[PDB]
């Protein structure tokens, strides 16, 4: 028996996991490792000829356009049901998250007064112009947590937000958020938006030593109440191996899984968060109870509303 995995977890950092599975059951695990709309889009051409049996990927906006083009099938799991929670779950079950991350306030204390910032709001204070710095909107990411600005507080005031951070930014996008860092821990930036993982994989020396020196530079803040994003995994339309998806799916999903997903990315499991020092470190969070489901059905709204106040 075997179970064919497309994972969109492009960190090169899983194997380890499939391999512990692998053992315990005997089911061979044949793992691709890519970029998720690269898979996104193979599925849809091959279809039923697709040899896919379980998709993994990340962020909420990603798990929404996998969803609407009918990628996933709905799945029955006792486990599942009642371990995955709500709010990080398909409420029609057809996908399932596995582990979580948070997009988060980065700062250099040397170039602006971090007592001033505690939320995101923050970020549209004057005193920060020319001093704000963003990854382009084609980040899933960054499209994510506009729409969860939507959610709470309405596409009026969200825009007003916007408006305020974007007149606040007088730096080129960023291509990504690991460069993104670089920018605030060397001082040309004094404050960015990053998931919080990159700052603690740069701090671990995974990067190398110049990164690790320049990412010691930098004040890591976590809004409160924490927006929170996923990784995520379901069972394809038309997988043959159903059963054994299902499975290694109801095994990503358990603490053992989870955890193990979660230690290789510094994020944070399912259920509990990290237990990694670098990660422990900067501090406890508290959801704002924006679920993943939320996040896709605006993330339309969001990449609308970004282009129209100028965030490219
Ligand atoms: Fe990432």
């Amino acid at each position: 028996k075997e179970v064919k995995v497309y994972s969109g977890r492009h960190y090169n950092t899983d194997k380890e996991v499939y391999q512990k599975f692998q053992e315990q059951t005997g089911i061979k695990v044949r793992y691709i490792e890519t970029d998720g709309k690269a898979i996104i889009e193979r599925l849809k051409r091959e279809g039923k000829n697709s040899q896919a049996d379980l998709v993994i990927l990340v962020d909420a906006a990603i798990i929404e356009n996998a969803s609407k083009a009918n990628l996933f099938q709905k799945i029955n799991s006792n486990f599942l049901e009642n371990s995955v929670p709500n709010n990080l779950r398909d409420p029609r079950n057809k996908w399932f998250g596995l582990t979580r991350r948070l997009r988060v306030i980065i700062s250099n204390p040397d170039i602006v007064d971090i007592t001033k910032i505690k939320n995101f709001e923050d970020l549209t204070n004057p005193s920060f112009k020319g001093k704000v710095c963003l990854r382009n909107r084609k980040s899933p990411y960054n499209q994510s947590l506009v729409s969860n600005q939507i959610a709470k507080k309405g596409v009026g005031q969200t825009k007003i937000w916007l408006k305020g951070l974007i007149s606040n930014v007088s730096t080129p996008y960023f291509s990504g958020d690991s460069s993104l860092i670089r920018a605030v821990g060397l001082g040309t930036c004094g404050i960015g938006i990053v998931n919080h993982y990159y700052v603690a994989r740069m701090l671990d020396g995974v990067k190398g030593p110049r990164d690790a020196s320049l990412a010691e530079k930098i004040k890591l803040i976590i809004p409160n109440p924490a927006h929170v994003n996923i990784t995520a995994g379901g069972v394809y339309k038309y997988a043959e191996n159903k059963t054994e998806a299902i499975k290694l799916l109801e095994y990503l999903a358990s603490s053992e899984g989870s955890q193990g997903l979660a230690n290789k990315t510094y994020e944070h499991p399912l259920k509990e968060s990290s237990q990694n020092r670098i990660v422990s470190k900067f501090g406890d969070f508290t959801p704002d109870n924006v679920t993943i489901k939320e996040l896709g059905k605006f993330n339309s709204k969001a990449i609308e509303i970004m282009k129209e106040v100028g965030w490219n």
